This record gives structure tokens, sequence and C-alpha cells, in this order.
DNA sequence: CCTCTGCCTCAAGACGGG
DNA sequence: GCCCGTCC
DNA sequence: ACTTTGAGGCAGAG
């Protein structure tokens, strides 16, 4: 994501920061990186040292972890799109079931040309949804409005829900997106380097004084401050500021009602869940559609 | 103050029975 | 409520 | 990634 950038917010707009109870959210949409939370049950739904399986050795963790959390929110109101990345290791059969889980579920999902985060952003800027519900603060930095921050975690501790507001941070910090694009760079992003010697303090001082990162080099002194070598922060910049995103005016997002019988066929006489689980899964988003 | 860096520890996904 | 064992 | 791995606290040097 942006290294430092949630304590960075806590540290100096807090105010950009509302903590709102789970229940505000009913009957809210919110996008949700498909890509990013296959992975996370990859890592976490284990046993032995090993992911969940069928008889035959095929993984199920990516499966268990979606099945159980999409219902979860379903059951608090929160109606969710999953969105699939473009351009431990998510191959494209976990995919491809996840996504065939979600049709049977009746779960909408779109597929993204490139990243995941940018084309949730998308959808937010759009009306599509409400907010992207996901752990990465990159969604700011792609222009989301909102971001809802560990959601699922909040769900389980009953905790209030950590809700990022863009337009409030810009406000706070005294800067445009174009300008908090680059503090995220010098914070430091995935795509490139940050400036070594230059954290958060140092890094909203020269944004707000100077207000570009190709400024910030002509004002710095190179022996103290030297940029590393063949700095990519050009193309980074571009990666946010305009990414290859989905269209949201062309896919309608609707929200089906669930398969059960072929949920059992597959689930249950494929990847070898427990009958009794998956129609009481059923059950319970049948009862959250009301 | 400000950034490193190194040394430490501590859940982690979800459900449900006890 | 909180532990833990278990899920496949 | 639980027979491990990242964050997050914390303290000390440049
Ligand atoms: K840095």
């Amino acid at each position: 994501g942006i290294q430092g950038l949630a304590k960075l917010i806590a540290d100096v707009a807090p105010s950009a920061i509302r903590e709102n109870d789970i229940k505000s959210y009913f009957g809210r949409k919110v996008a949700i990186d498909a890509s990013m939370s296959i992975y996370q049950f990859l890592i976490a739904v284990r046993q032995g040292g090993d992911v969940l399986q069928n008889e035959e050795g095929e993984t199920t963790s990516h499966l268990m972890g979606m099945f159980y959390r999409t219902i979860r929110m379903m059951e608090n109101g929160i109606k969710p799109v999953y969105v699939f990345d473009g351009k431990v290791k998510v191959t494209k059969q976990h995919n491809d079931e996840c996504k065939h889980l979600l049709s049977l579920m009746g779960i909408p999902y779109l597929d993204a040309p490139s990243e995941a985060e940018a084309s949730c952003a998308a959808l937010v800027k759009a009306g599509k949804v409400y907010a992207a519900a996901t752990e990465d603060m990159a969604c700011l930095t792609f222009g989301s409005p909102v971001l809802m921050f560990h959601l699922t975690a909040s769900e389980a501790k009953k905790l209030p829900i950590q809700e990022f507001h863009l337009s409030r941070i810009l406000q706070e910090l005294g800067l445009n997106q174009e300008q908090f694009v680059d503090l995220c760079i010098l914070l430091g992003s995935d795509y490139c380097e940050s400036i070594r010697g230059i954290g958060p303090k140092r890094a909203v001082d020269l944004i707000q004084k100077h207000k570009s990162i190709e400024e910030i080099v002509r004002r710095l002194d190179p022996n103290k401050y030297p940029v590393p070598e063949n700095w990519l922060h050009k193309e980074a910049h571009q990666l946010f500021l305009e990414p290859e995103v989905l269209d949201p005016e062309s896919v309608e997002l609707k929200w089906s009602e669930p398969n059960e019988e072929e949920l059992i066929k597959f689930m249950c006489g494929e990847k070898q869940f427990s009958e009794e689980r998956i129609r009481s899964g059923v059950k319970r988003l049948s009862k959250s559609r009301q």
C-alpha cells in the first residue's frame, strides 16, 4: 500500500477518520478486492501446516473464506461487489473457482483491466458503490472518496468501522489530489522508491512548500538527500493519477438469490464441504436478502 | 525534532460448542 | 462474552 | 504463514 499513510492520517488529520457503527452500513454497497482477499485466505485458513483441501488435494481455503465472509457481510446488510485484478501464489484456478462460487451465491463481480484497487476507486467515484472496503491505503491514492478500513476485523471484534474520507484528507493537508499522489510516493508506494532521509514529517513539509516531486529535487540539496538512480517517480505518479480501470457505467451490479442445488453440487459434491454447513450458510444468505 | 535500524512479541479466517 | 478445536 | 510472517512498540544512534 502506502507506507505509513494510515498512521500519518491518524497523527495529522484524525478528523478524516470516522468511527462508525456496523449498523449504519445497512443497505450500503461496497467494492472489495477479490485478489487480495483470496490471498489472505490462502495464508490464514490453514490446518496442520496446509491449506484446507478435498480428498484429491484441491485447495478449498479460498472458497471457505469467500463463502462465509460474503454471507457475513450480507447478514450485516452490506451488499458486496468483488473486483478481480487484471495484468503462496493466487492462481487462475483460484480466481475461476471463486468466480464460480460467487455466481452460485448470486453475488456480482467485475474484472479489472489492471489494478483492482484503482478500479474499486473508480466504482466509488462513479457512485456505483458507497465505498471500497479494502486493506490497501492506496485506494485513497487512486482517488477513492471513501475507504472502509479493516471491515472484517471490526465485524468479528464488534468494533466500530474506520472510514477514511479522501476529501477531508486533502482539506486538512492543504493539498489537491495530484499533490497527494506525490506525498504517497514519498511515503513509499509499491511502484517505486522513496528518498532516503525523507520520512512522514519531512515529506508533508516539502509537499506543502514545493507542491511537486520534480520541484522537490531542484530545491533539495543533492548532497544531503540524493534520490535513487533512474527513479521511476514520474511513471508511478502516472499510474496513480490516470490508472487503467473498468467503466462503472458499463455493468449493472445485481444481487441474486443463491442457486442452492448448484452450490451443493459444487461445494459438497466436488469440493467436499459439509452439506449441513452449506445449507446452513445458504439459509442465512436467504434470510439476509429478507 | 526526525529517520533508521535493530531487537522484541504477537495474532492471524470463521464458526460454534463448552 | 472468551477460549480453542475444527473446518476440508 | 502458526514447525511462519508481518506489523507495531520501543529505544538508541546519526
Ligand atoms: K524514505
